[PDB]
């Protein structure tokens, strides 16, 4: 296996997968590593799971029918990975703990988010459906992107929402277009 966590890339405490050579800290990986289970499959042994049971779940979907989903096991799986996805991101650190405002010439957001927030609400079965997860994990963002107004540093909220929405089409298999 390898010896760095796959989502922080750091030594410390690692939990190996069985069926892949990755590695995870314990809340790194999510959900956080499950205390018995030997042997253990990662949440991408997981995903590749799903995929290769049900091949045509990967033909193109329209998003509008993926966000009315209800969070039934597998979609809970599903935007538990794509939370993994954007953590794997070093410029995750910026949107992970809870924010703050105090900024000559804007205003705070109305609704606060964050990845820790978002994290807990998947961990507590907080959401229905797939839209609440996404709407959540968008939020985010555009907050970012509201606040920093012609600050460069809005680029990072692209760059991180560009992951986000990459890792979306990629894991719900959302139909290409141009
Ligand atoms: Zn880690
Ligand atoms: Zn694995
Ligand atoms: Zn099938």
């Amino acid at each position: 296996n390898s010896n760095i966590c796959e989502v922080c890339n750091k030594w410390g405490r690692l939990f190996c997968c069985d069926t892949c050579p990755r590695s995870f800290h314990e809340h790194c990986h999510i959900p956080s590593v499950e205390a018995n289970k030997n042997p253990w499959s990662c949440i991408f042994c997981r995903i590749k799971t799903i995929q290769e049971r049900c091949p045509e779940s990967q033909s193109g979907h329209q998003e509008s029918e993926v966000l009315m989903r209800q969070m039934l096991p597998e979609e809970q799986l599903k935007c538990e990975f794509l939370l993994l996805k954007v953590y794997c991101d070093s410029k995750s650190c910026f949107f992970a703990s809870e924010p703050y405002y105090n900024r000559e010439g804007s205003q705070g957001p109305q609704k606060p988010m964050w990845l820790n927030k978002v994290k807990t609400s998947l961990n507590e079965q907080m959401y229905t459906r797939v839209e609440g997860f996404v709407q959540d994990m968008r939020l985010i963002f555009h907050n970012h992107k509201e606040f920093y107004r012609e600050d460069k540093f809005t680029r990072l909220g692209i760059q991180v929402q560009d992951i986000f929405e990459k890792n979306f089409r990629n894991i719900f298999a959302i139909q290409e277009t141009s």
